[PDB]
């Protein structure tokens, strides 16, 4: 039984149902070659200067990644193509609001590009957030998911070089006796397509067996607003911010945010307004 | 059975056992006179220029406060005492990291001053959190609690003006079928004192029957850095936010946090570093 492939232009609705019925669907073509490559280009130097996760001079080293692999957020300032074409995504948003309604605004987890280098072993399959965010785990099971990941490829995804492995119909597990490397269905998918996943969903990235290939993807972790986001975008420039859109500044934590409560009173408020009135931030200034 | 009142210098590892226990607990002299008379000497401005609740000129209204019922929130640039003492409390911070070990860092959902004026009416009985984090509903009902409050008395509360009512052990309550205003007890404190709930416990503000006191405290919304916080810190000059202890600085999202995971990859980082590196942020820099 193989992973969902959906079309981004055509059955749209169908895709939050499909991963909520599946727990994870491909998304061909969810990002054009064209932004593809504005993405490669954008971000490049900045893989090339990264280092490794556990890297001493970091204050928050990450313990959990391999040593050949190589991430990067904040985005944001990096990159013209993912504060505007990214994160303005109609597929995305779409997808977003079909799965959080239950909870509200959402906003952005984790905006990053990950590069795996060449002999890349496989990760263990796990579920995100369990090392940043405790209270996932004692949502009860029937709790609507309060994040997702969208897993687009920025290089071909292959068997031999490393595509991510999933199970599929384990979000819903509540017993994990049944995990095994022998339940899993891969993700073949070409630059441009999105693997999409929910935070309970077991899975885990390939190994890498050729020795030659570099796998790149760019994960985006969207979550509701109401939990706090692994990278944060307050040292991210004004100017830079008041270019992007209200939705793009809102999605970056540089917005005040509503819950799905009938009588809603907001989340990050100043004495009942709205961090972008109270700041009179401008949107759309190009610089 | 009335509520547990505790000492704040003496019996202090017994505040947050008997808070888990039985949903509630007084801590008597929790803030000195001299600490309230400056808060109130600070914040007296603020809370006279305050428009009801749900004034139509802001943008994020609460509907469900009462129109006698001035809020005053986003505390840090109005006053000293609040940022410095408040803030710094080492009886909220031994409460808090006891409560919350389970989860990892804490901070600020809201601090805030509120005035009721005469003849404010009862509310009805309720938990909190729940027009904001609709999330905190989904949680296993042996969760730990994820939020609590800290109701300072900023004056007297009494019978007449409407002091507290809370309904001892109603935070382990699955069932709400028994909720009335008989199973509650009052929660009598003079100017200092401080009533502690958690986010399941179930109470509500009294009727104030007198026409002509007025009844003030200090409400203060300490929860897991996981969790959102309704107020923004995001438009406080940084001068102020310099002066702060880094401590402080961290309970007001101006700071990375950390989680109780064992190999834990932060909130909030900016690329494996602080916010506060990354911005070569000063503490405790006078203004
Ligand atoms: C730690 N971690 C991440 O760094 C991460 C990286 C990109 C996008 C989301 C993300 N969120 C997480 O919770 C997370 C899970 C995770 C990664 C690797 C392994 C290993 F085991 F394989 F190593 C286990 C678990
Ligand atoms: C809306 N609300 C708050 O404004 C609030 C105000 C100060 C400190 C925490 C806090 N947390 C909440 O989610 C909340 C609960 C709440 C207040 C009044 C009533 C009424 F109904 F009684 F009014 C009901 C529910
Ligand atoms: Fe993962
Ligand atoms: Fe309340």
């Amino acid at each position: 039984s193989q992973i969902p492939r959906l079309s981004a232009i055509n059955d749209l609705h169908k895709i939050w149902p499909t991963v909520e019925e599946h727990g994870a669907a491909i998304i061909e073509s969810f990002l054009s070659l064209d932004i593809v490559r504005r993405l490669n280009e954008e971000v490049d130097p900045f893989v090339k200067i990264e280092p490794i996760p556990a890297a001493k001079t970091k204050d928050h080293p990450n313990h959990v990644l391999s040593t050949t692999t190589r991430l990067v957020n904040v985005l944001a300032p990096i990159s013209k193509a993912y504060r505007e074409d990214v994160l303005n995504s109609k597929v995305l948003h779409r997808i977003c609001s079909d799965a959080f309604h239950v909870y509200g605004d959402y906003w952005v987890l984790m905006g990053a590009v990950m590069e795996l280098a060449p002999s890349n072993p496989a990760q263990p399959l796990h579920r995100d957030m369990r090392f940043s965010h405790p209270i996932v785990e004692y949502l009860k099971p029937d709790a609507p998911a309060t994040s997702i990941n969208f897993l687009v490829a920025l290089s071909p995804f292959t068997a031999e070089n490393g595509a991510t492995h999933v199970i599929l119909g384990s979000h819903k597990w509540q017993n994990l006796s049944n995990v095994s490397m022998d339940a899993t269905v891969r993700a073949l998918m070409n630059p441009g397509d999105a693997l999409l996943i929910t935070d309970s969903t077991i899975h885990c990235g390939g190994a890498e067996t050729t020795g030659t290939e570099t796998r790149r993807l760019l994960t985006i972790t969207m979550g509701i607003s109401q939990l706090t986001p692994l990278e944060s975008n307050l040292a991210v420039p004004r100017p830079v911010i008041e270019s992007l859109t209200p939705l793009a500044q809102r999605l970056l934590g540089w917005a005040s945010q509503r819950s799905a409560a009938p009588r809603d009173i907001g989340l990050l408020t100043i004495r009942g307004n709205s961090i972008e009135k109270t700041m009179n931030l401008k949107a759309e200034q190009p610089l």
